[PDB]
C-alpha cells in the first residue's frame, strides 16, 4: 500500500499528531483500510459441526494452513482442532501462537497445545471477566497442584505489580509409567490493567510487560502462547508492538499497516479495534521518545551527576530536560468534564486541578440531590495495588463533608496531609478533624483519640462513626509539618519518616486507599504519591523510574508533581533513602 509507507522514527510524533487529530480521523481511515486478509485462505478444520463447542465466536476462526494441530488422541475424532494460530514475529515465522482464552469446555486442550508446542512462555491480554461477561476461563490453579487432561499443573511462585501478574507453574505430561518426561517451568505474564473501556491511560505497562516476557522466554522452548478472550484484538497489539519495536532498532522505521496486513495471512482480526491500533503507535512513540529511564541503584550515582549538571551544548541540565518532557504532555480538557460543571465549579480550589472522568473518585449521591457524587480527588495507581492513593484538593469549608463521605465510602484508613492550614497569609485548607473531643459533618462523627508528635509530623488517632450505619472505624491522620511556605524540604528525613508510618498503618488496616492531600492536590501530593512508589519499588527490586512514575502521575491528575523543584526532591529524597540504607541486599 503507498497511502500507508513506513514511517521513518524522525517523523512518527508528528505523524500520530496529524493521525489523532480530529478524534482518530486519518487513524481510524488506516484502520478501516487494514485488508480483511491479504491471501485466499479456508478455515475448513474450524467451521466443522464437531469443533463449534471449541469456538467462542462463529466468525473468529483460524485457517487452515496456519492453525495450530494437536496430536489426533486415539478413540475421540476431531481432537486435532484448537482455536489458535501460528503467527510471524519482525523476521523470525511462527514466532508466537494467537490463541483464544480456552472455554471451560478446552481447557485441557489449551493445556494439551502448551505441552505439546514445547511452549514456555503464556502471554494473557484479558481480565477473567469484564462487567460479570466471563473472557477466558481460569485454566491455572490458585494454589498446589491440578491436573487438565494429562497435564499436571503445580504453583511455583506469584508475582503481584499494578500492571501485570507473573505466575510460575511446574507442568507435566502424565499417565504413563513407561515414559515419564521431565517437568518444564511454564511462566504466566498476565496484563491485568486493560481498563473494560478504551486503552491503558499509558503505554508504559505494556512496554515493561513486554520487556518481562522476553527476558524471561528460554532458549529451546517452543512458541510462545499470547492470548486474550477471541485471540485476535489485545493479542494482535501484544505481537505487533514486539515486531515493531524490533522494525524500530534495525531499521530506524514502524510499518504497523504493513505488519497488521501480513500476519492477519496467519489469522483473522489481527488488531481488531481502531482503539487497540492507535494504542500500538502510542506504545511505539512511547519507545521512541523516552526510552529506557529505569535505573539500578547503583547507576543512580552516575544519574545524578547528569541530572545535576549541565547538558553539554545546551542551557539546561538534566532535571530541566526531564522535566520539559513531562510539562510537554497534553493536559486531557475533554476528560475534566464534572469538576467543570457549574454545579460543582465552587467545589473546585483550582480550576485547573480537577479528575479526569476514567479515574475520578465517586462518592454516594446525597438523598436526592444532582450533583453531589463529586468530590476534587482521583484514583492513583501505586507499585502493587490499583487505586493505591486517593489524590485529593484539601477540604473547602463547604466540602468537609463530602471529604469525609468520600473517606467513609472508600474505606481510607491513612490520610496525609501535606499542608498547614493557612501559609504566607493565604488559607490552604479547612480544618476538618476536632482540636479536642468530638466534630460532626453529616452522617459521619470524628473524635481525636491519641496525638504524637514525630519530628516532622503530627498523627492524629481518629476514631470515625458513620451514624446512620452504627460502624467506627480507627483512621490514622499523619499531619506533615515539614514542607517550606516556599521552595522544598532540605532533607528527605521527614518525607521518608512519613512514607513509613504511612507503610506501617497500611499493612495493620488491610492496605486501603491511602487519602493524600495538599491544597490543591497536585504538587506536594503528586511528589508524595511518586516518592511512597518509588521508594517501595527500590525496596522491593534495586531499581527506580522517576521519570516514569512521574509522568504516570501527570496522566492521572493534573500537575501531579507541579514544579521543577517538586522534581528534583523527588530525586534527593531517593537519594537519601538509599544513601541512608546503603548496605540493603537489593540496592
Amino acid at each position: 500500500n503507498r497511502k500507508y509507507p513506513p514511517l521513518p522514527v524522525d517523523k512518527l510524533e508528528e505523524e500520530i499528531n496529524r493521525r489523532m487529530a480530529d478524534d482518530n480521523k486519518l487513524f481510524r481511515e488506516e484502520f478501516n483500510a487494514l485488508p480483511a486478509c491479504p491471501i485466499q485462505a479456508t478455515c475448513e478444520a474450524a467451521s466443522k459441526e464437531e469443533n463449534k463447542e471449541k469456538n467462542r465466536y462463529v466468525n473468529i476462526l483460524p485457517y487452515d494452513h496456519s492453525r495450530v494441530h494437536l496430536t489426533p488422541v486415539e478413540g475421540v475424532p476431531d481432537s486435532d482442532y484448537i482455536n489458535a494460530s501460528f503467527i510471524n514475529g519482525y523476521q523470525e515465522k511462527n514466532k508466537f501462537i494467537a490463541a483464544q482464552g480456552p472455554k471451560e469446555e478446552t481447557v485441557n486442550d489449551f493445556w494439551r497445545m502448551i505441552w505439546e508446542q514445547n511452549t514456555a512462555t503464556i502471554v494473557m491480554v484479558t481480565n477473567l471477566k469484564e462487567r460479570k461477561e466471563c473472557k477466558c476461563a481460569q485454566y491455572w490453579p490458585d494454589q498446589g497442584c491440578w491436573t487438565y487432561g494429562n497435564i499436571r499443573v503445580s504453583v511455583e511462585d506469584v508475582t503481584v505489580l499494578v500492571d501485570y501478574t507473573v505466575r510460575k507453574f511446574c507442568i507435566q505430561q502424565v499417565g504413563d509409567m513407561t515414559n515419564r518426561k521431565p517437568q518444564r517451568l511454564i511462566t504466566q505474564f498476565h496484563f491485568t490493567s486493560w481498563p473494560d473501556f478504551g486503552v491503558p491511560f499509558t503505554p508504559i505497562g505494556m512496554l515493561k510487560f513486554l520487556k518481562k516476557v522476553k527476558a524471561c522466554n528460554p532458549q529451546y522452548a517452543g512458541a510462545i502462547v499470547v492470548h486474550c478472550s477471541a485471540g485476535v484484538g489485545r493479542t494482535g497489539t501484544f505481537v505487533v508492538i514486539d515486531a515493531m519495536l524490533d522494525m524500530m532498532h534495525t531499521e530506524r522505521k514502524v510499518d504497523v499497516y504493513g505488519f497488521v496486513s501480513r500476519i492477519r495471512a496467519q489469522r483473522c482480526q489481527m488488531v481488531q479495534t481502531d482503539m487497540q491500533y492507535v494504542f500500538i503507535y502510542q506504545a511505539l512513540l512511547e519507545h521512541y521518545l523516552y526510552g529506557d529511564t529505569e535505573l539500578e541503584v547503583t547507576s543512580l550515582e552516575t544519574h545524578l551527576q547528569k541530572i545535576y549538571n549541565k547538558i553539554p551544548g545546551t542551557s539546561n541540565n538534566g532535571l530541566e530536560e526531564e522535566f520539559k518532557k513531562l510539562t510537554s504532555i497534553k493536559i486531557q480538557n475533554d476528560k475534566m468534564r464534572t469538576g467543570n460543571l457549574p454545579a460543582n465549579m465552587k467545589k473546585n480550589r483550582v480550576l485547573q486541578i480537577i479528575p479526569y472522568e476514567f479515574n475520578r473518585v465517586i462518592i454516594p449521591v446525597k438523598r436526592g440531590e444532582e450533583n453531589t457524587d463529586y468530590v476534587n480527588a482521583s484514583f492513583i495507581d501505586g507499585y502493587r495495588q490499583k487505586d493505591s492513593y486517593i489524590a485529593s484538593q484539601g477540604p473547602l469549608l463547604h466540602t468537609i463533608e463530602d471529604f469525609w463521605r468520600m473517606i467513609w465510602e472508600w474505606k481510607s484508613c491513612s490520610i496525609v496531609m501535606l499542608t498547614e492550614l493557612e501559609e504566607r497569609g493565604q488559607e490552604k485548607c479547612a480544618q476538618y478533624w476536632p482540636s479536642d473531643g468530638l466534630v460532626s459533618y453529616g452522617d459521619i462523627t470524628v473524635e481525636l483519640k491519641k496525638e504524637e508528635e514525630c519530628e516532622s509530623y503530627t498523627v492524629r488517632d481518629l476514631l470515625v462513626t458513620n451514624t446512620r450505619e452504627n460502624k467506627s472505624r480507627q483512621i490514622r491522620q499523619f499531619h506533615f509539618h515539614g514542607w517550606p511556605e516556599v521552595g522544598i524540604p532540605s532533607d528527605g528525613k521527614g518525607m521518608i519518616s512519613i512514607i513509613a508510618a504511612v507503610q506501617k498503618q497500611q499493612q495493620q488496616s488491610g492496605n486501603h486507599p491511602i487519602t493524600v492531600h495538599c491544597s490543591a492536590g497536585a504538587g506536594r501530593t503528586g511528589t508524595f504519591c511518586a516518592l511512597s512508589t518509588v521508594l517501595e519499588r527500590v525496596k522491593a527490586e534495586g531499581i527506580l523510574d522517576v521519570f516514569q512514575t512521574v509522568k504516570s502521575l501527570r496522566l492521572q491528575r493534573p500537575h501531579m508533581v507541579q514544579t521543577l523543584e517538586q522534581y528534583e526532591f523527588c530525586y534527593k529524597v531517593v537519594q537519601e533513602y538509599i544513601d541512608a540504607f546503603s548496605d540493603y541486599a537489593n540496592f
